[PDB]
């Protein structure tokens, strides 16, 4: 036995657990045999191929009870949508710029690298206790090759879909830079835009409607509005890239990880006292 | 205004509190088997949804309490369809059972209307694992696409979730058209009655399926026992949740 499983994570497949020998801490997927185990190899692979401090790293997978187990890092603050949840706060200006600007470095690294996440939700940055941004969850991930230079897997979670993946014309790395967008309007108003209808209806809409925006604009600052439409254009060819919105004034003013430290104090804080008394 | 029962919140009596079209559809009903509309104020029904009812007890239905609840269905169904109303939203999420036992149909947001110049509704849309083929296909379609989600919902009850439930959901959608009609995973457990039900709901052109009319008189529904095979299932769901309240005290 070399992990001792803990409790299931967040607000679900993920556990916490101990590797017995070292002491270290790791999160463990749990893959139901449902599962198209084909998909779950591609995305082991995508994790496999990356070696950067802003992408969640594989450490390996075991066999048990026909269940496969996949290990990986284990992030301290849990995931950005699990911070809102637990203070029941979204964040401020200065916080999503700084999470922002990590998440921009794993995104630039990850469109070097010829992959398209497609699944950039809030749900899926996940910060470990120093306050640094992962890229987590790679299970729809997708990847550029020679002979494929656009994927044309209608993919995602439908809110923070950009309109090129729902068209099925062939899209690339920059429909992460539209969920990327999306994203920015999730930490500050709680939900994506669209979060009270179907997401099929959503699905229908987006290519055809105009880019989002903010639900009360004059209540946020000119360079967050102008970082969000940047993200939101609706041409991918126009849209800009990870390495250019790691230039946008929002972005490049982003004070360092020290400015999380009471916005994952307070949110551990909550889920300890939250532990407690289920004890 | 009391607890959430989601965005739903719990004279004396109780009650359960784009989006003009659910309502509309909402008001144009007077059946027993759908929700109510009261002036968002509608009827609130005791035992809360079948999923609902899944997930306190730990425990999937019997074929027994699947036939009931899916006969009072299909008389929801029946009476949508001669409305000229597609629910397009059919899951055990949304069959809600009254403290009594009886069954109705509710969440009408993203339901269709056919007209005299619309005889065939074109959205793509519903829930994913219980869309019916010619829903995804674009080709138009009318109310037995509420017949092949019924069919889904019938396993989802058996088996607690519907097939395909660990592929992903757009992954699925673009399967549904080409994939054979799904089975039970277990196809041995289950009578002969269940699964020719389940077959008959199941069946890929819209044009041969069969009617919630039709399905009223299959022998699985037409054999089905009265509300009062529910009493036990209702009341252990219900102390389920009385004594998950008592604990957040
Ligand atoms: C490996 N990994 C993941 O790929 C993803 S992607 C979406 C969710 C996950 N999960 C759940 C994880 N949770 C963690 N850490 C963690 C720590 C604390 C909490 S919390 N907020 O419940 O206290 C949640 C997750 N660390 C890493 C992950
Ligand atoms: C009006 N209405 C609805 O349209 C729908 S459609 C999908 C959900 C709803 N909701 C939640 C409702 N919950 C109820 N009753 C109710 C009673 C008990 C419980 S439980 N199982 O949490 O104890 C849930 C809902 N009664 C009615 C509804």
């Amino acid at each position: 036995e070399v992990f001792d499983v803990l409790e299931k994570l967040g607000e679900g497949s993920v556990y916490k657990a101990i590797h017995k020998e070292t002491g270290q801490i790791v999160a463990i997927k749990q893959v139901p045999v449902e599962s198209d185990l084909q998909e779950i190899i591609k995305e082991i692979s995508i994790m496999q191929q990356c070696d950067s401090p802003h992408v969640v790293k594989y450490y390996g997978s075991y066999f048990k009870n026909t269940d496969l187990w996949i290990v990986m890092e284990y992030c301290g603050a849990g995931s950005v949508s699990d911070i809102i949840r637990l203070r029941n706060k979204t964040l401020t200006e200065d916080e999503i710029a700084t999470i922002l600007q990590s998440t921009l470095k794993g995104l630039e690294y990850l469109h070097f690298m010829r992959k398209i996440h497609r699944d950039i939700k809030a749900g899926n940055i996940l910060l470990n206790t120093e306050g640094h941004a992962k890229l987590a969850d790679f299970g729809v991930a997708g990847q550029l090759t020679d002979t494929m230079a656009k994927r044309n897997t209608v993919i995602g979670t439908p809110f923070w879909m950009a309109p090129e993946v729902i068209q099925e014309i062939g899209y690339n790395c920059v429909a992460d830079i539209w969920s990327l967008g999306i994203t920015a309007i999730e930490m500050a108003e709680g939900k994506p835009p669209y979060a009270d209808i179907h997401p099929m209806r959503a699905i229908f809409m987006i290519p055809t409607n105009p880019p989002p925006t903010f639900r009360k604009p004059e209540l946020w600052s000119d360079n967050f509005t102008d970082f969000v439409k940047q993200c939101l254009v609706k041409s991918p060819e126009q849209r800009a890239t990870a390495t250019q919105l790691l230039q946008h004034p929002f972005v490049r003013s982003a004070k360092g990880v020290s400015i999380l430290r009471d916005l994952i104090n307070e949110a551990m804080d909550v889920k300890l006292k939250r532990q407690e008394s289920q004890q």
